[PDB]
């Protein structure tokens, strides 16, 4: 009965809106375009530093890379800062999902190595946590702007979720490692205005924001109750329709958040 | 549908909640226990002042009232530092609102006059607004321990909403007299853990609390979307089962709050 | 030199200004009427937590103390909340210090125990740590409101700035009670607009603020410089010849500490 | 006095510093090494975008210019992602500003006309308001290294302040031009270690980078105090000496900035 207000949100906001909220003991799932697909954008960012700290011992984080001019193809507010000294392994994953810098990402894709420079290993990744769905295919930044229908860089809130709950509230991460990518999340500065926005301030949330051409806009989330409970809100959308040039609108999911809130409480 | 929230809230909290949201042009009026008596408790300090403000001219703020040691009757955190100096009607105001001063309630009150020291004047003034249902019949800190099933200085959320929406959205004051009010609850002091703590922080909220034995809490507030559209959001809760000594969960407030917002979203 | 730049923001908020910074291991000191005596006001808050900590094991923050509604005799914003539970003498250490809470403050005084409802034992506990000017002598809300000249109530800049310095940097305390007073410090909610005001956001700043009559705006505070180094500042003002109703001038404190920045970069 | 700091911070840092601030009707001029010549670097993308928009309209504006990956020859983070689209030259100005994009900044200048692919009709706009010394013989990337000692793509902190001012604060631009300047520069991606993290955050700051071989780190920016008076910084440094591979020192700016605050509070 909650789906009449999500679908009265998409008239309002001429958008497409896909929202899942994995089910705990207490409460049932939460499920509107749930197996829709919707694109990755830079949501992928954050299982993107979960796989570089799965393959690799703590110490492989001190590793310097270094990069030339040519490979900032994308807003990348860190890595334009560093061309001449390098960034090593850590700033790269901090970079990638604090400031969700486009050249962190495409490093980090490299390192993984394989085809594709790293979106095959990426994928193959994603399918050993049990994710049968989405398909990274591009980097930075061709991955945001494919066309509509096309099932390129895509994901669904179902299958994204349950990569998000694996990862921070699962065990397909050691505690030590758990823990730099859960302290990344918390202090994310990219997503003020969408999640975080429509919990509460006493309820605690760590979230990867996504956005692209088509007016997509994406965030996922782990939330915790005043009292602890966790919660996992995967919100993504776009406005394919609208064109290329549409503009995103946080205020969807911010709203949207709002609406699950309720519902959690 | 919302209504099971509610009641799932009582089992949780072991209370009995009631709530009341005046419909607006756009939503519907949201009802639970909406015309079930509940005690003002402090709430009555927010049409006190307004009753104080239309009856008498602007200037009869500057109005100075002195009083003795034997007049701090209840918890009176303003009142108690000025007895040598006394204490101006318009400061009797800002106390009573923002720290839910005791005794500048009770000179309030006998700045109405009349019968039982004014709280026959102030239910007056509560059937020119048009609510019939409520009455006070004490002062502080008597009206706080009636027992239950008493229906003396008792409101209803449905009663005690109209009169508050009446106060800062409508015409019962002029518009000079009606932002002193709101500025009063808008720095409020007593209620950051009660609705405020429920609703988005991109929501504004002003409020006024009213707590008391039997596990009495209650908030009465005027909210604003973050686009500016206001509500008027009316929250009463009691233990009475628990007797007189039941502790008052400001958490279940709090969350019959976050309920609210999410409808309203 | 700096004593140009004090004095001329002296002349433009008509106010008197105290500041001092202790001399660290490569800079000097910065004095302006530090050996002057200036009111207290709820700065005495932060030594007075280090007091009790000092004379009890940790877990005598987990005793319950109950006080009645005629133990309210300030604005308290949390102890008005708990007066049908009681607080703990851990909570009461966090409200003294984060919302300055009044009577939380004479609480834990009153733990102290002795002579004038333990500000003898807090005296004494200053002159254990050195410093023999400083003296309290009321509670509160009385000590706020002393006359200006009168000796009782007041510390000077230097005095409260090394009391501050061994509590937090020194060896005054333990370091798993040492970590709590600054955790509570750093947390605090009254002095936002003071010292933290004049630093830059990348420095760290805790802070104890204190404000009473004649225009009285105190601000104790340890900082620390974006590379590590740890500042003690202590700032203190009054208006005492505006009268008893003056008004505190917080922007008179975060500009000198924006003076104070400056020699400290 | 302040020039005893800059040496120090030199000393400290490893570098030479220029600071210029320009004189108000309250305060003194601020200056070091102020008319010794710093490479200009990025910040003259700074007034690149106002001479586009002094002899232009504002419909020049929406012209669409195309490139090709021939012409992406520096660090462009937008450039890249429009090869095949274009950009006009709005969204150029934008880049230019906002993320130091080098390929936006020499389709300006080529936007400009003229000799050395516009650097000449840059130089003689620069003239008009009455900088005689500055000078831009290069495009992007070859400005950023030359080596020390040439005059060539140098200008002052006394030279490149008060062009600021003019395209700032004075009438260089009519009003609706001088709002997208502004406008740009406020919302800059590329300064926040720099002047911004010098100056305490009540203060605002519009800025325009630049960072080139040779330690050369520079910052040119308007702030406004917490009450309204605008006041020009400009910070530049290098460290020859330390050879053409010298690591810029972002540290400097910030520090030197923080003492430009301490005077001016
Ligand atoms: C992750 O893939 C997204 C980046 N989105 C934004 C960004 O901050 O870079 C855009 C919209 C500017 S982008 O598609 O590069
Ligand atoms: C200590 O500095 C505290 C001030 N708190 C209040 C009090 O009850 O004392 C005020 C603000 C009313 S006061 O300045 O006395």
């Amino acid at each position: 009965d909650l789906a009449d207000r999500f679908a009265e949100l998409e008239r309002r906001y001429d958008a497409r809106l896909g929202v899942y909220v994995p089910a705990t003991g207490t409460t049932a799932a939460i499920e509107y375009r749930a197996d829709e697909r919707f694109a990755f954008c830079s949501t992928f960012k954050a299982p993107l530093v979960a796989a570089v700290l799965h393959q690799n011992p703590l110490t492989h984080l001190d590793k310097l890379i270094t990069y030339t001019s040519d490979d900032i193809r994308s807003i990348s507010p860190v890595a334009q800062q560093h061309v001449q000294t390098g960034m090593t392994i850590g700033q790269l994953c901090d970079a990638a999902i604090r400031y969700s810098d486009g050249t962190a990402a495409n490093l980090l894709l490299a390192d993984l190595g394989g085809p594709g420079g790293g979106t095959a290993a990426f994928t193959g990744y994603l399918r050993s946590l049990g994710d049968t769905v989405s398909r990274l295919d591009a980097e930075e930044p061709e991955l945001n702007r494919d066309p509509p229908g096309d099932e390129r860089d895509t994901t669904t809130p179902h299958a994204i979720a349950l990569v998000l709950q694996q990862l921070v509230l699962g065990n397909a991460l050691p505690p030590d490692k758990r823990a730099l990518l859960t302290d990344w999340m918390a202090r994310n500065t990219t997503g003020a205005k969408r999640i975080r926005a429509g919990f509460p301030a006493d309820w605690k949330v760590i979230d990867k924001t996504g956005t692209g051409d088509y007016g997509r806009a994406n965030d996922i989330a782990v939330v915790w109750s005043p009292t602890g409970v966790p919660y996992v809100v995967a919100v993504m959308s776009d406005r394919a329709g609208g064109g290329y040039d549409a503009e995103p609108r946080e205020a969807l999911l911010a709203e949207a958040a709002t609406c699950v809130a309720g519902v959690l409480a």
